């Protein structure tokens, strides 16, 4: 029954035809259980491991290097070589990498923390109904719960539906429904209807939810909803349905996929446009199942050359290290992409209570009269410092520290607040932290007399843990408390009865002590207390006492305010009614008006601070609540989210108030409200999917249950370290010290991060793009010597690895937090970089095949002079011609080693030359990154390790000489430092020009 909260306890009752006095019967259970199923959430496993890794091969750049592996396999079975019986190796170097490449990935899903999970933590296995079996009250499984019994709830109970309250047996029920609203103060339920068809959980105060915890009372209620269709089942289903997004990078990487699967399979299916040398190439055969052969030699060696293979290795070693150095800024990163993500945060999205705010009640103002004379009244107004439950701060009069004993008015209020308080503040010795102990609106008043000292005990050298409570044991001591008038929602007051127990017996006199919301409890006041005396309660007197509420209830410092009150005579304790609570307002009447205590839970000191610095980093930050409007809007303007005086109509709204606008309106509100308040947790879910409707990289710092479904939609939900464990389950990074500050840490690191990460993936890049041109090339020349599609990938792996990891530890940009967010979707090589890379890349393309060519044109040993070498695979038949060379020579071991010399020269070259883009050399020193100076030594240390120890070179060919060989792998491996240099002076100096 959905609208429950919106119709009569009579009328709910009528919707599933049941008794309140019997419950359901044997056969409506039966039947409701087959309509409405269980009372639980369905949990979600997800991984299978199979499903996992099949899902890990569907990419396209490893589905190619797949297609590439098998058919590696078919260039084993040729037998034309005694080479060959080790060339079986090739296929299976291929896989194994594409292995490597794989396990890596499933290394990083394995922390997957069950959201669903976390989140069930909050369903009791017992529930208390009543059915029509028993009169007296069963206790059954919760899962076992349909809509439509009677059910009861008591102090601790975990409510076990959503439940329409039918009979509230305590003069009040205190409900925590921090889990759908991130507020742990206690709300007070009735059982009047709601009439508000769209009410939102906070104005549902008839219902009961599935997961909040009754704080006080007990009452009894019939259900209106069990499973999925309870308000924590919403949560849960955001949670389940929500699919994180890939990450802006390997959008931009899949993307590159998708083009090379393009261009490739093109040019394989070009060649055959070019298939006139295959006219006679035999001396009178055709082509056959040999010659054709050479289709898919050039078809697998073009697939690892595109494919830049080892990057993903490049790029993960480099995200784990971030990890690290965010660990050490306090910031716990559970996903390993969200480290780079987090560099083009373009809004923060942020919730209140226990995120930017300490989640401690705290009384920021108090007030006492000052004095009285005819229709002028004064006040004593002071502030008290300290933004935790914790004793600590202290009292100030006109922004000085003051004592408080010193004021009798002061002493009196203290003694107010510590007597009529049913709460109390526990230091956890485990934690550190001093905790409370009952309702945080007592508990303010608790730490408050605290900090008051109105007596001047010593207390400087007390045990933090005694520290507690000691100042108000004192005030134990003056007075012995009786009983109390509890808390009746038709009075909004309490009060408690007390007696000295000292001097003379009680002949010093009973007292009463009120307090309450303001009005009502002011116009139960007959007199006001100045200090020690009392005058009679006057208009002007009032008006000057209600004014200054009115002032804090609202405005720059929306408090809460507590009117504190005694009564001086109060009625004999044996003609007084202690049952009935209709009859504890008249007890108290005619009192004595002692001052006001304004309440607030404040902001973090590091909050105000962290906001400028994403505003300074172009970064937004949005605040979304469910505590009330007013509040919100009051700590924006401390936080500065807003002006002290700015005007904000136009750009704060209720979740309500969203709900009203027209679907087009709700996604602009997104993009000039900075506060939104009173907010279910779809709300939260459903502000950043319209910021991510703006191509906006969109983070959500919550520490509650309720912001569960928006960390999981963000693009990062970061978690509070205090804050729940669904919380951190749903989110991408953890705060571990709470500090808002820390996020902004994170950020600057991230963003230094990318821009590193761009270099080397144009580095691998701008290599493959080379190492493509040198195979086309090749294959039109009709020369396959001078590249393997072996030798390709060590190459990609190791000797461009380690500068392309190198480039990862460049220093950052000094002004790197002065820029704006980076747009989300700009490719990486797009304008005059495009022709860098492309002109280097045909420019690196040639400089190998050319390295083969030279060999065959001109060597001092080599091979000596010619054109029939393009000819080569008619040096078996057409013999006649190729006299003066034996026929093995055209494979041999030198040409393809100047090539791999150049390859590898050139790229530990254009590593420097990625070192920057568009800065010099001789300005940007290539000793800034003294690991990319390591990294260029150990490649090529492994490239001289590589040619002079027996196996390998075996594999990759000899070695030749260094006087009559290096001589020319400096032809191009130097100018293309020149050649990019050129091309950076120009895009540097002629672009503005
Ligand atoms: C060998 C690999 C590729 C990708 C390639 O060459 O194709 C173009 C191509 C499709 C792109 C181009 C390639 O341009 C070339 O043609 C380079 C010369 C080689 C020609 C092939 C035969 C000799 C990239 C590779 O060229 C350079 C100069 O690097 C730049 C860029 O790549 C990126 O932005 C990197 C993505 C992480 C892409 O425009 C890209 O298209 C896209 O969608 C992007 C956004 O990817
Ligand atoms: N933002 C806040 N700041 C401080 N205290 C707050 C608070 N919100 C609630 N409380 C305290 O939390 C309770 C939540 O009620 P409830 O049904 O959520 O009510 P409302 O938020 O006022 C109506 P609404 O739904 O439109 O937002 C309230 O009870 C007492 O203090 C309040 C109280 N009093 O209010 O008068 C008097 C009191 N004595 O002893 O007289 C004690 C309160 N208390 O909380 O212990
Ligand atoms: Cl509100
Ligand atoms: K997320
Ligand atoms: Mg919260
Ligand atoms: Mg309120």
């Amino acid at each position: 029954m959905e609208a429950a909260h919106s119709k009569s306890t009579e009328e709910c009752l009528a919707y599933f035809g049941v008794s309140e006095t019997t419950g359901l019967t044997p056969d409506q259970v039966k039947r409701h259980l087959e309509k409405y199923g269980h009372n639980e959430l369905p949990a979600e496993e997800g991984k299978s491991l199979w499903e996992l890794v099949i899902e890990q091969f569907e990419d396209l750049l490893v589905r190619i290097l797949l297609l590439a592996a098998c058919i590696s396999f078919v260039l084993a079975w040729f037998e034309e070589g005694e080479e060959t019986i080790t060339a079986f190796v090739e296929p299976f170097v291929i896989l194994l990498i594409l292995i490597a490449n794989a396990i890596v990935g499933v290394w990083q899903e394995r922390n997957a923390e069950n959201a669903i999970e976390a989140l069930k933590e909050y369903e009791p296995e017992m529930g208390k109904v009543y059915r029509a079996d028993r009169k007296s009250v069963q206790r059954i499984k919760a899962r076992d719960i349909v809509p439509g019994d009677i059910v009861e709830v008591a102090v601790g109970d975990k409510v076990p539906a959503d439940i329409r309250i039918l009979s509230i047996k305590s003069t009040t029920l205190r409900v925590d429904q921090s889990i759908l609203t991130g507020e742990s103060v206690s709300v007070i339920k009735h059982t009047e209807p709601v009439p508000d068809p769209r009410a939102v959980n906070q104005d549902k105060k008839n219902m009961l939810f599935s997961g909040t915890n009754i704080a006080a009372g007990k009452a009894l209620g019939i259900v209106a909803t069990t499973g999925v269709s309870t308000e924590i089942g919403k949560i849960r289903d955001q949670m389940a349905a929500t699919e994180q997004d890939k990450t802006p990078l390997q959008q931009k990487l899949d993307e590159f996929g998708e083009q090379l699967s393009k261009v490739i399979s093109l040019i394989c299916v070009a060649v055959w446009l070019i298939n006139i040398g295959h006219f006679n190439d035999p001396v009178h055969g055709g082509s056959w199942i040999r010659g054709a052969i050479y289709y898919f030699k050039i078809a697998v060696a073009l697939a690892v050359a595109a494919i830049p293979e080892g990057l993903p290795a490049v790029i993960t070693t480099c995200l784990a290290l971030g990890t690290r150095r965010m660990a050490k800024k306090n910031a716990i990163v559970r996903s390993l992409p969200s480290v780079e993500t987090l560099g083009c945060t373009s809004v923060i999205c942020s919730d209140k209570t226990g995120t930017l705010t300490t989640n401690q009640m705290s009384v920021c103002k108090m007030f006492i009269i000052d004095k009285v004379d005819g229709d002028f009244c004064s006040l004593n107004e002071f502030s008290i410092t300290g933004s935790t439950y914790a004793p600590e701060g202290e009292v100030l009069k006109n922004d000085k520290p003051i004592r408080s004993g010193q004021f009798d008015g002061l002493v009196e209020l203290a003694t107010i607040c510590a007597l009529c308080n049913d709460s109390s503040l526990d230091f956890n010795e485990t934690k550190g932290v001093y905790e409370k102990v009952g309702e945080a609106t007592e508990t303010a008043l608790t730490t408050l007399v605290e900090k008051m000292n109105v007596f001047n005990t010593e207390v400087r050298n007390l045990s933090k843990v005694e520290r507690a409570n000691a100042c108000n044991s004192v005030i134990r001591q003056l007075m012995k408390k009786e009983f109390t008038l509890e808390f009746s929602r038709d009075r909004k007051s309490m009060s408690v009865y007390c007696s000295p127990a000292k001097s003379s017996r009680a002949a010093v006199g009973n007292k009463m002590f009120v307090k309450g919301a303001p009005e009502g409890v002011i116009d139960r006041c007959n007199y006001v207390r100045v200090g020690t005396t009392r005058v009679p309660m006057t208009g002007p007197v009032k008006e000057k006492i209600l004014s200054v509420i009115k002032e804090w209830g609202t405005g720059r410092d929306t408090l809460r305010c507590l009117a504190l009150a005694t009564r001086d005579t109060p009625p004999k304790r044996e003609e007084m009614v202690l049952d009935d609570s209709s009859r504890f307002m008249e007890y108290e009447t005619d009192l004595t008006f002692v001052g006001v205590v304004g309440m607030l839970d404040p902001p973090r000191k590091e909050v105000m601070g962290s906001i400028q610095l994403c505003r300074d980093a172009g970064i937004r930050v949005i605040m979304i609540t469910g505590d009330n409007k007013g509040t919100a809007i009051a700590i924006c303007r401390r936080i500065g989210i807003f002006g002290e005086n700015e005007e904000v109509a136009d750009r704060a709204y209720t979740g309500r108030e969203f709900d009203d606008l027209p679907l087009a309106e709700q996604r602009e509100a997104c993009r000039r409200a900075c506060c939104f308040a009173r907010v279910e947790p779809s709300h939260k879910s459903k502000i950043v999917e319209y910021l991510q409707s703006y191509d906006e990289i969109t983070a959500m710092t919550g520490d509650g249950v309720n912001d569960a479904p928006a960390l999981k939609k963000a693009e990062i939900g970061i978690a509070m370290g205090s804050g729940t464990a669904v919380a951190k389950t749903a989110s991408e990074m953890v705060l571990a010290d709470d500090n808002f500050s820390t996020i902004v840490a994170a950020v600057e690191e991230g963003r230094a991060i990318y821009n590193n990460m761009k270099q080397f993936i144009r580095y691998l890049i701008s290599s493959n793009v080379g190492e493509v041109v040198c195979i086309f090339l090749t294959a039109a020349l009709g020369l396959p010597e001078a590249l393997i599609p072996v030798q390709l990938l060590w190459v990609n792996l190791v000797t461009d690895g380690l500068p392309a990891t190198a480039l990862g530890f460049n220093p950052p940009d000094l002004d790197i937090m002065d820029r704006p967010p980076r747009s989300p979707k700009e490719p990486l090589i797009s304008g005059w970089l495009f022709f860098r890379y492309m002109a280097i890349g045909g420019y690196v393309g040639a400089a190998t095949v050319g390295a083969a060519a030279w060999w065959f044109m001109y060597a001092e040993d080599g091979p000596g002079v010619y054109h029939q070498l393009t000819h080569f695979m008619q040096c078996t038949e057409d013999h006649p011609h190729f006299e003066g060379l034996d026929c093995e020579i055209f494979e041999a071991p030198e040409p393809m080693t100047m090539a791999l010399s150049v390859l590898v020269t050139i790229e530990m070259c254009n590593a420097l030359n990625s070192l920057s883009e568009n800065q010099s050399l001789m300005r940007m020193p290539p000793w800034v990154n003294i690991w990319l100076l390591g990294s260029i030594c150990l490649s090529m240390s492994l490239h001289f390790l590589i040619l002079y120890v027996d196996p390998l070179p075996m594999i990759f060919k000899l070695k030749a000489l260094d006087l009559t060989q290096w001589l020319m792998v400096l032809k191009i491996s130097l100018p293309v430092i020149g050649l990019d240099e050129i091309l950076k002076f120009i895009a540097r100096n002629y672009l503005e020009g």
